C-alpha cells in the first residue's frame, strides 16, 4: 500500500537520481524514500513520504532534515509507540545531516532507523567518514543499496506502471565497491602517525589546529564498574560527544564515561559537557588531556564549571596513552612507543591542571 | 639508472593503461613494470623491465608469466642471493597466473614480491578474490597505486620527457574504493549460509557441485604442536592448496597441516596431496572430509595412496564443525548451530570411510 501512500517519482527520475556509478559529478540533488512501520516486522506500514533536497549548502532544507520535523509532527498524531523507520535515499548524508540523525537517535529510545544509501557522498572525506561512523554508533543501521533494495524502492515509491525493475549494468560491481568502502570507513581506526602527532605532549611546535577524542563507556552492575567495548569511539574536531552515545540502549543503570582529549576542551564544550552531565543524573565525566589548550580566553572557567558540575578532570600519563594506542589506533601489533620525558612533562601538565582547578588556598 | 635499463613506454599509452577508474571494460591490455633490488633496501636496483600483454585467453602469454619466464633465465646469470621484486601492473593477475606466482613465492625462499595494481581485475568475482587472497598467503605484499606510485612508474618506466607527473582527476578516490575493496576482500571469510549449506553431512539433494577447503598448519617446538594463526586460509574449486603454503617463512622445523574439506578429495587431489607429502618429509598431512566424494571411478585407490603416503583421513564430526564455524566463518559472534543427527551421520561415514581404508581384513 506505500504506493498508495506516497506521491510516486516517476522513471526517469528514479533510474537518474539512483544510479550507484560511486563517483557522480553532477546530481546536486537527494531523493529520500521514507516508511514508517511498528516494531513487530509483520505489520504493514503505517505511513511512507518521498522527500526531496539538494546536496549544496543550508542544510535545514536536505531530505533529512526535512524527514525530522515531518515525523516530529507525526508522531503526535498518532498512539505512542516504538516504530521502526527505512530510507532509501540517493546519498548518504552530510556532516551536519548525520550529526543531527545521530542525537535524535540517541536521545529517542522508541525509534530505530535503517538508512539504505545509493552512493556515498564524499567517501573520499575523512570528515563525512567520521559523519557515517557517527550515524553507526548512535544506532543507524547503515547499509548500501544492492540490487533487491533498488527493486524493492523501484516497486514502493517509482510510478512503475506494472513494469518489473530493470537493473543498469554494472550495479551489482558499484555496490562491491561501495559496500567494501562502506566498511572499511565503518572500521576505521587512528592512523598511528596522527595518534602521535597529535597526543604528545611535548610543547606544541607545529600543526595540531585539530582536536582529537577517543571515548569509553562503562555501566555499573553490583558495584564494579563493566566495560562496554561495543560502544567505544574516536572523533576529530576544529554540539558534544556525548550528545551521541545512545545511553537508552546500554545494560540500563548508571555509567562512566571516559574521555581522552588530546586538547583540554574549549570554553564551549567545557559549557556543554557541563550542560549534559548538569541534565543527566545516571552519566559520570572522567576527562584525561593530553596538553592544556590556552584559548586566551576564559578556558579556566570552562574547566573550573565542568570541574564543578561533578567532572574529573586530569592528565595523560604513560597509563592512558598506552590504553589509546591500544585500543583506538590501527597500530597492527606494533606496541607504544613512549617519547623521552613523556612523565615529567604530564606531571609538570598536572601541576598547572591543579593550580587552574584549585579553588581554596592553602 | 632505471630509465636506462628498460625500454620505456610513451606518456599516452601510460595513462591510458594506468588510469584507476575501477571499471574500464575496454583495456584488454595489461602492462607490468618490474624492477630488481638485493635484500639490502639501499641498494640500488639490479635490472629493471617492462612487460606487456593481453588479458584474454592464453594466460601463458600473460605479462606476469613472461616475468616468471625472463626472472628464471635471468636469475642463471648472476650469483645467488635474496631479491626483492616490485611490480607496477595495470591490472591484478588473472587466476591462472595468481596460481602460477604464488606456488612460485611459496617453493622460493629467496625472493620478496610487492605488487602494486592500477585496478582490480574482476573485483566483483568470487574466483578472482580467492586467487588475490592466494597471492597474499604465498606472502606477495598486494597493494592498491596510489598517487606516489604513478608518479614513481611515471619518473621510472615513462619517457616522461623531463616533465613531471600531473595525476587524472578523481585518482585519490579511486585509490579509495580500490584500496577498500582489495582490504575487505584480502579479510574475507566465509559467509554462514555457503558453510552450512555445504559442510552438512546429510545426503546431498542438491547443489554442493564444488568443494570447499579450510586448512590450519602448526609448528613443532618441543613436543608440541602449536599453532601458527596468520597461516590459515580457505578455498573453493569445482594444482593443490599444499603447493600455495610458504613452507619457508615458518619457524623452520616440522609441520602438521590440518584439512577440513567438504567432499572427500577427488583422486587427481588425493594424487596431488600424496605426491606432495612423499616429496616433503617435514610436513605432516591430516585430512577431516564432511562427505564421502564418489565419482564413480578411482577415488578409494586415492584415498587409500594418500594413507599409504601417511596421511591421517577421517570424517568430520561436531568438534571439526564447531572448529571451522569459529575459525573460516563470518558468523558475526553467532555460535555454531549444529543439525540434528550430526553426529550420527558423521559415525556412519566413518565406517564407510574405514571400509574404504581397511587392508587386512580380521
Ligand atoms: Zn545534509
Ligand atoms: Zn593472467
Amino acid at each position: 500500500q506505500i504506493r498508495n501512500m506516497v506521491e510516486p517519482m516517476d522513471p526517469r527520475t528514479f533510474v537518474s537520481n539512483f544510479n550507484n556509478r560511486p563517483i557522480l559529478s553532477g546530481l546536486d540533488t537527494v531523493w529520500l524514500c521514507c516508511e514508517v512501520k511498528t516494531k513487530d516486522p509483520s505489520g504493514p506500514p503505517l505511513d511512507a513520504k518521498i522527500f526531496q533536497g539538494k546536496v549544496y549548502p543550508k542544510a535545514k532544507y536536505h531530505p533529512e532534515m526535512r524527514f525530522l520535523r515531518w515525523f516530529h509532527k507525526w508522531r503526535q498524531l498518532h498512539h505512542d509507540q516504538e516504530y521502526k523507520v527505512t530510507w532509501y535515499v540517493s546519498w548518504s548524508p552530510c556532516t551536519r545531516c548525520a550529526n543531527s540523525v545521530a542525537t535524535f537517535l540517541a536521545k529517542d529510545p522508541k525509534v530505530t532507523l535503517t538508512i539504505f544509501v545509493a552512493r556515498l557522498y564524499y567517501f573520499w572525506d575523512p570528515d563525512y567518514q567520521q559523519a557515517l561512523r557517527i550515524l553507526a554508533e548512535a544506532g543507524a543501521t547503515m547499509k548500501i543499496m544492492n540490487y533487491n533494495e533498488f527493486q524493492d524502492c523501484w516497486n514502493k515509491f517509482v510510478d512503475g506502471r506494472g513494469k518489473p525493475f530493470k537493473p543498469w549494468n554494472n550495479l551489482p560491481k558499484h555496490y562491491t565497491l561501495l559496500q567494501a568502502t562502506l566498511g572499511e570507513l565503518l572500521r576505521h581506526l587512528m592512523d598511528p602517525g596522527t595518534f602521535t602527532s597529535n597526543f604528545n605532549n611535548k610543547p606544541w611546535v607545529s600543526g595540531q589546529h585539530e582536536t582529537y577524542l577517543c571515548y569509553k563507556v562503562e555501566r555499573l552492575h553490583n558495584d564494579t564498574w563493566v566495560p562496554l567495548n561495543q560502544h567505544r569511539g574516536f572523533l576529530r574536531n576544529q554540539l558534544c560527544f556525548l550528545d551521541l552515545i545512545p545511553f537508552w540502549k546500554l545494560d540500563g543503570q548508571q555509567y562512566r564515561v571516559t574521555c581522552f582529549t588530546s586538547w583540554s576542551p574549549c570554553f564551549s564544550c567545557a559549557q556543554e559537557m557541563a550542560k549534559f552531565i548538569s541534565n543527566n543524573e545516571h552519566v559520570s565525566l572522567c576527562i584525561f588531556a593530553a596538553r592544556i589548550y590556552d584559548d586566551q580566553g576564559r578556558y579556566q572557567e570552562g574547566l573550573r564549571t565542568l570541574h564543578r558540575d561533578g567532572a574529573k578532570i586530569a592528565m595523560m600519563n604513560y597509563s592512558e596513552f598506552e590504553y589509546c594506542w591500544d585500543t583506538f589506533v590501527d597500530r597492527q601489533g606494533r606496541p607504544f612507543q613512549p617519547w623521552d620525558g613523556l612523565d615529567e612533562h604530564s606531571q609538570a601538565l598536572s601541576g598547572r591542571l591543579r593550580a587552574i582547578l584549585q579553588n581554596q588556598g592553602n
